[PDB]
């Protein structure tokens, strides 16, 4: 019945992320830092199994200087990739549609959250949902609408305020020589 | 960590994707578990194309569905061929891992379970639930590594508040026999 206002969302953090893209019906684990007042972000592919084997990557996302960074987990073997995206922190625009609140859990072991979409009213279009918790702002779901269908959708957990180690987010001596070709996701 | 014991009995309300169309359905949702029935009501958050709404109730110790469109209360009947699968986590689930979804004042802790076989390739079913009390978050459902469906559920209170949502209605006797189309 009251429409809340869109919290700040903290913009310095670590934790972990499932990454859900439509186009292989594939999630990908991973670690994550995000440093919003810096405007970049390292993501560290996990894994939960050994079933069939990937290659294991991470990536560093320079959006100041309009580069990614892949690197081989093991060899440290990069790929400089032109990042030509503008930046887009991970929090609510203060001009986004309230959607919903509720709750996950149940009674007694439970958070509230709110679900937050750039849908003009009475407009059907949608190209982002995001879901973050209702007291402390923080992320719980992302989600890229393409053509009334989801593009990808990312959850976050395990959020923990700073950053522990901002060394992450520099790059090994490799990729100053780094490539130009985004590797392989296979060992096979 | 230990599989522990989801309740048998909730209402509340999920969203529904399939990898097939991409698309989010929501519902409120009654599980009845030792009946072994549910009943699914569409919900709509915004009116898009036009879709018609309908209700669903799966009564499995009777082998079927009652189709329902909301407004006209219009009536399908149509066999359940799925046997009764409960939402829990079976006593013989693989743990997978465990992570908190917020920060310091507003913070649960859930788990992630599975089906997965260790050494021997295959996982089908995925199931999150919150670790003290059990309660359902996700649930997905996996094909050769690659997603069928997920369901997400949200605001789940214990209990039944009206077993007659299991009732169907009087047209349920007109046994249309063909599920009615999701268009207008
Ligand atoms: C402002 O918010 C609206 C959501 O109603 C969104 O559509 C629009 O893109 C936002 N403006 C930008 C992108 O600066
Ligand atoms: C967008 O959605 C409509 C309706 O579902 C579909 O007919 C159309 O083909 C889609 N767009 C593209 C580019 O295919
Ligand atoms: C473990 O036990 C069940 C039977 O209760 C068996 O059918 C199941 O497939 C096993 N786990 C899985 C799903 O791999």
């Amino acid at each position: 019945h009251h429409t809340p206002q869109p919290c700040q969302a903290p913009q310095q953090w670590e934790g972990r992320q499932v990454l859900y893209q439509q186009s292989s019906g594939h999630n990908n684990r991973a670690l994550v830092s995000y440093d919003g007042l810096n405007q970049r972000v390292r993501v560290l592919d996990e894994r939960k199994a050994l079933i069939p084997c990937k290659r294991l990557f991470e990536y560093i996302l320079l959006y100041k200087e309009g580069v990614m960074f892949q690197i081989e987990q093991a060899t440290k073997q990069c790929a400089k990739i032109p990042l030509v995206e503008s930046w887009d922190p991970l929090d609510i625009p203060q001009n986004s549609t309230f959607e919903d609140q509720y709750s996950i859990g149940g009674p007694q072991e439970q958070i509230l959250v709110q679900e937050w979409s750039d849908r003009r009213t009475a407009r059907s279009y949608e190209t982002w949902i995001g879901v973050y918790t209702a007291k402390d702002c923080y992320p719980v779901q992302e989600t890229f609408i393409r053509n009334y269908t989801v593009v990808m959708s990312t959850r976050f957990f395990d959020v923990q305020l700073g950053i522990k180690d901002p060394s992450v987010f520099t790059p090994p001596s490799t990729c100053q020589a780094a490539q130009p070709e985004k590797m392989s996701d296979g060992c096979s």
